[PDB]
């Protein structure tokens, strides 16, 4: 198990444009588009990702590379951010997914306000962590999700997706 392949299980993949957890506009493997309620606005933000007329459809092989693309970015953003870069930095390679898998479902800014759980992570306090964390919107709204990257980060082990 890796990165891409908890992603993808979290995610899915549709190759057509659909509606989130939150109703937002995406496609892909978890690839927002855009917030805007206009679908209009969507397939025009998809045509200038992809860099063609798509029509609101894309390929396997285009989707996959979205997601390359997000997740180097989720990465990267990881690096670059003061809060959460020191975190990363401490954990093992299991644990080190769990907080890229939540990047990329919340962005970066939205991860860097768990303070708290942020602060009991660091300091390898696993089931405080866990239990921190679940006292969020983030998992009332898309517990199983929640729930899987919860176990992750208590446990060290992959198997919450196995
Ligand atoms: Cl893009
Ligand atoms: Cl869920």
């Amino acid at each position: 198990m890796n990165i891409f392949e908890m992603l993808r299980i979290d995610e899915g993949l549709r190759l057509k444009i659909y509606k989130d957890t939150e109703g937002y506009y995406t496609i892909g493997i978890g690839h927002l588009l855009t917030k805007s309620p206009s679908l209009n606005a969507a397939k025009s933000e998809l045509d200038k990702a992809i860099g063609r007329n798509t029509n609101g459809v894309i390929t396997k092989d285009e989707a996959e590379k979205l997601f390359n693309q997000d997740v180097d970015a989720a990465v990267r953003g990881i690096l670059r951010n003061a809060k959460l870069k020191p975190v990363y930095d401490s954990l093992d390679a299991v644990r080190r997914a769990a907080l890229i898998n939540m990047v990329f479902q919340m962005g970066e800014t939205g991860v860097a306000g768990f303070t708290n759980s942020l602060r009991m992570l660091q300091a390898k306090r696993w089931d405080e962590a866990a239990v921190n964390l679940a006292k969020s919107r983030w998992y009332n709204q898309t517990p199983n999700r929640a729930k899987r990257v919860i176990t992750t980060f208590r446990t060290g082990t992959w198997d919450a997706y196995k």
